[PDB]
């Protein structure tokens, strides 16, 4: 079922990095990973828990659509696209941390936590500040763990109204050409060790769809696009993407 | 309200090609074209109908959703990408003629007429101008038209055609050679973070080598108003 390609390792090694990519062809039900080990391995889900947080938002009418505008609080932040208004599309874009933090706390512990029972999100932790448990709580999830839910969320499985998972999707853009459709959110976990990098979604052909999560380590931000980078040379690798 | 842009005109002359191009500005709610004339002249929709024709198939039911397979009849077209299976996101984007002549039949002559009167479409008795096709796009944009909502988002989905981190379009191409002047489209928007510019061309297309030239053209007038970089 699953099925270990160590020779992806290269990509890692060639940027001087270690992280695991896992891939799932939804037509032939047949994963694939450089790391069994660490495809299965629960870290913090930082940013990428913007998906579920999206999802039971707008469920909740906490986001009454996409358009609604979320105003900069005129806190300055380091961030600079923090620092304006942003709808669901632009937080999403630029990990408005702030923006889903507030989201967080009209939502609450209690339907938080029983959406992500409902969800089957990862470890279903959300011990913590309801409004930074993914940051620095207990939440854990791992890649495999983050294709299962992404699978889910694809064919409007999720027990939340269809609207919600396509509003979602519509959210998760990323890039699309002529070739493939990526549907994607990027992490990045800092505050608690080990330091890792995110990205988590999909890609579209035609006829076909093929899932992936990848994390990798993160010393300092200035590997964040190896997340995209070496996943894609994994695509390319694989020929799903040219 | 309409602002005439000769400047354009040099996008098309470079090309050796004509046509029109019509930008909305959605927030300031102005539009902008290089030709006033053109920009009113109604030409055969073509393949851009397939817009109001997913609408109509999704709210009423021909489609259930956009990953229901519509089966190859088995014969061969002379367009290969026709010539398989296809779902709503893969016959908006191959132009799969044959499949949307099936959702057709299965709307029937009635519903269609309706439906099409409702959203205003072209004639009132198909022909459309480029700013029909924009006022036409708005009201998609934002879910203002007399079908569900789902049916709104659903289109909108299927007219995804390129995304990255300066912008999104969602469009669909056009072309018809039966009749003078034998023209392509391309009809649709660009995403902003604040903003989105719908957008509507047409150019005599008298062959069909030209035919990227749609997408060149209007992306060199996008370029120019600084829309896109
Ligand atoms: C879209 O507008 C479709 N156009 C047609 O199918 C053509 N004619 O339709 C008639 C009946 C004449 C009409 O008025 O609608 C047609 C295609 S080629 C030719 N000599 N007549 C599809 N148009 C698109 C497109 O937007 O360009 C096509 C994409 N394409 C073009 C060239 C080669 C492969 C694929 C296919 S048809
Ligand atoms: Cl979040
Ligand atoms: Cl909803
Ligand atoms: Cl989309
Ligand atoms: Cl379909």
């Amino acid at each position: 079922e699953w099925q270990e390609n160590k020779s992806w390792n290269a990509h890692f090694t060639e940027h001087k990095s270690q992280g695991v990519v896992v891939l799932w062809n939804e037509n032939k039900q047949q994963g694939f990973t450089n790391n069994l080990k660490r495809a299965n391995q629960a870290f913090l889900a930082a940013s990428t828990f913007k998906i579920p947080n999206s999802l039971i938002a707008l469920d909740l009418g906490v986001v009454k659509d996409e358009h609604q505008v979320f105003k900069w609080d005129g806190q300055t932040r380091d961030i600079a696209t923090w620092n304006r208004d942003h709808n669901l599309i632009t937080a999403m874009k630029y990990s408005v941390v702030p923006v889903y933090q507030e989201f967080a706390r009209q939502i609450g512990e209690a339907r938080m936590s029983k959406m992500l029972h409902a969800f089957d999100y990862g470890n279903e932790d959300i011990s913590g500040n309801v409004d930074s448990f993914w940051l620095d709580g207990g939440i854990r999830i791992s890649a495999t763990e983050q294709i299962s839910f992404l699978r889910k969320l694809y064919h409007n499985k999720l027990h939340v109204s269809e609207r919600s998972q396509r509003i979602v999707k519509q959210a998760m853009l990323t890039e699309a050409n002529g070739d493939y459709i990526i549907r994607a959110k990027t992490g990045y976990s800092t505050r608690i060790e080990p330091k890792i990098g995110w990205w988590v979604g999909w890609v579209e052909l035609d006829d076909n769809v093929w899932f992936f999560a990848m994390n990798m380590d993160m010393p300092t931000s200035d590997g964040l696009g190896l997340r995209q980078a070496i996943t894609k040379e994994v695509l390319k690798q694989e020929k799903i993407i040219p």
